[PDB]
């Protein structure tokens, strides 16, 4: 359908979980933005599987996983993915216009984040998409001609030059990049193709088609809290962007959100709670960096949901919960003496209003609605009311099948 | 309806005149991304306007025109664009998001232009769009608060020092910068808004939105002829990236084609003809930096309609074709013996193959489907059957009224 799974936080909402769950209804899932600062966690059978740039739809063999155009691939990193995995030669398929990360983008990253002081993943991440918008950058159908990827490696090696000392790229930087590429290419090239020409298809037959977000929408290039944002657009939109396919394909939107907030490194972040009544939080959600914990803020989620369409939404991670006193809900800002009910643009002096909740004991692991205790689903319902999107999903624990369908 | 206006070509396809012609009908009418490489142009009783990054709702004093946040922003020359028009207060608006073009950016660009030639418009759109990237860019919301300009130019000096020789930016460029920003910031700052709240609200009450895209869809960062491309994306789904409105909102999309092809710059185009059979297109047709110029090709069209979700086609600049003997159309490509109906992501080796038409001698002016000679009508036919998309717009001249609507 071109449906979509979109975190409508700061990453962390649950995403891999939810694609795992639904990935065996679709003939495609496709990753369409970021790299592998994403970390979509899997848990099935008390067996954990930590995905970075591999898409979600790895443990169903009968599923088509894309990369998509607009993603940023570090090659030995996705090498050593594609090496956890049986026979994915035929099911996982890398465009050939995903743009490739260089050791330059990541000491970069550390070297501007010095004074910056973002709190991105080192990863390159941006570095990468800055090359694209450059138009500098290499690509991954680049690989397949050694004569080609030879001349932009060479224009490559000359740009840096003067950035050596800065970026501290070391004497070997040009040597071991070539014999990197001479190990990699060889091993990631069966899966690159054009996967623009293969989804207008599948989309054409009326076939399957998932579409994966990373980060969340809150760490989105333009709509999010810039500058403490990812370098890649993150909503719905963009899925309709990197891919090929256009906007009127677009079916469900499902946005996964956790039953409180994170986020993890610098930014605005009105409901963090760092008193006491957060502190449940932090034990059983900081945790590789630890999150800044806070509350759920349905003012910024109304914003996320209007960005993206919602049709649905996933609530995630309830049993974190378990035992808490009490829950509070920001319902809305109050900047000097201003009540809010509308996500701006600037958060400064932006207070967080707060309802109050009664807190549960034992939502871990319940698979049926009529299980849940009451508390659990009167938050439910107030937040679907609040933000005017049906909660359809709910999950209980890590594992897979502790998922509620509504 | 958040409708699109999309260039389905690589640009100058006549989107400035089809919003012009059909503004009337909205109240509100977005430049999404890009800058002021853009161009688009209006005629109408024989007056000219030339905008560049002015919405092309501008003629219509009931619209509400909206520069949106992916947009580049060269503030001295949007402010004398703003001293053409009367009381553009309250119908001019600009996201407080859209970042923010430097004399640095215009200058790195001319610099990296020197080894990469691929024929940028030398504005800076792409260095800025790099800096976006880099999260150091300043935004349009920046100018509001003369603390945080002061630092955030403090850190762009900084941060330019190690390059003021490469891309000779003298020695004035600080204070140069200082001043410029204490003429153009009061200028400017009253039309500063959150764009992103307006145009949810607006979508929300079923206003009506025309998203004016820049560019087209060749030269899409993601999916277009790269490195040959612009550092935005262009397409249909980028207009619900930047502004605020999710994929569901898109109603009807109209590809912008011109009945030839052009490019300027560098770069791939298939029906790039320099015999004499494309001579006439060059004398009506090329003309500032004179256009490459071809024929239309189907392939290419197929392609940018699909990524798109073009509803309707506007076939546009009949009259460059009056008097031409003959008129060829790209069916397809051949490479190596290969016939390929589907626009590949490389054009390596890729040929036109040609069907021909019977040209025409005198389309210019005409208003109406009747007048049209019968070789103009056979022409249109082919192109929407081939393409499979209804040709709902034919423009016979620059002229706003000049156009018939099917
Ligand atoms: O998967 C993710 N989860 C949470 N935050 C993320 C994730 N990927 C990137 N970020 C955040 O996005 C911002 C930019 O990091 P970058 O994507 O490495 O440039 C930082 O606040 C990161 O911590
Ligand atoms: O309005 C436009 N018309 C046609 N080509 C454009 C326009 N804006 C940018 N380009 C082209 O897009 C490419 C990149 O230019 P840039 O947008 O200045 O970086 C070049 O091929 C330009 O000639
Ligand atoms: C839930 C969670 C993750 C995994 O979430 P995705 O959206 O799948 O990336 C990672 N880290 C923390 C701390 C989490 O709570
Ligand atoms: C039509 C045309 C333009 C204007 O087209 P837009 O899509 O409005 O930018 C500019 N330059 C040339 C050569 C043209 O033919």
């Amino acid at each position: 359908m071109a449906d979509v799974v979109v975190g409508i936080q700061w990453g962390d909402e649950g995403k891999g979980k939810i694609v795992d769950r639904i990935a065996k209804d679709y003939d495609f899932v496709v990753r369409y933005q970021g790299g592998h600062n994403a970390g979509h966690t899997i848990v099935h059978k008390g067996v954990k599987h930590s995905l970075h740039l591999m898409p979600s739809g790895v443990l169903y063999p009968k599923c088509k996983n894309i990369i998509s155009s607009a993603v940023v691939v570090s090659v030995k990193d996705l090498c050593e993915e594609i090496s956890a995995f049986e026979d994915l030669e035929n099911r996982l398929f890398v465009s050939d216009r995903a743009h490739v990360i260089l050791p330059y983008h990541a000491k970069k990253d550390a070297f501007k984040e010095k004074s910056q002081n973002i709190g991105t993943t080192k990863k390159g991440i941006g570095p990468c998409y800055e090359d694209k918008m450059a138009r500098s950058g290499i690509r991954m159908g680049d690989l397949l001609d050694d004569k080609i990827l030879e001349e932009k490696l060479n224009a490559h090696f000359k740009a840096i030059e003067p950035f050596k000392k800065a970026y501290d790229l070391g004497e070997n930087y040009e040597k071991d990049l070539m014999g990197y590429f001479k190990t990699y290419a060889p091993k990631i090239c069966p899966f690159i193709k054009d996967t623009t020409s293969m989804l207008i298809e599948a989309n054409q037959k009326g076939e399957k088609i998932l579409l994966e977000g990373a980060q969340g929408t809150l760490l989105d290039i333009d709509l999010g809290t810039y500058p403490f944002v990812t370098s890649s657009n993150t909503t719905s939109a963009s899925a309709c962007v990197s891919t090929g396919l256009n906007p009127k394909a677009i079916n469900e939107v499902i946005g996964i959100t956790k039953a409180y907030s994170t986020r993890v490194g610098n930014g605005p972040f009105p409901s963090e709670d760092t008193t006491p009544m957060g502190d449940h939080l932090r034990t059983k959600g900081a945790e590789k960096r630890p999150r800044r914990c806070g509350w759920l803020d349905l003012v910024a989620l109304k914003y996320a949901c209007a960005l993206n369409g919602c049709t649905q939404l996933a609530l995630m991670k309830l049993d974190v919960l378990d035992g808490i006193d009490a829950i509070k809900v920001c319902v809305a800002y109050e900047r000097k003496g201003e009540r809010l009910e509308i996500f701006p643009s600037d958060l400064k002096d932006c207070v967080p209003i707060y309802q109050t909740f009664k807190g549960w004991e034992k939502s871990v692991g319940v698979r049926k609605l009529d299980d849940l205790e009451p508390n659990v689903r009167e938050y439910i319902r107030f937040i679907e009311k609040e933000v005017g999107v049906k909660i359809r999903l709910i999950s209980t624990s890590p594992e897979r099948e502790d998922t509620i369908f509504l």
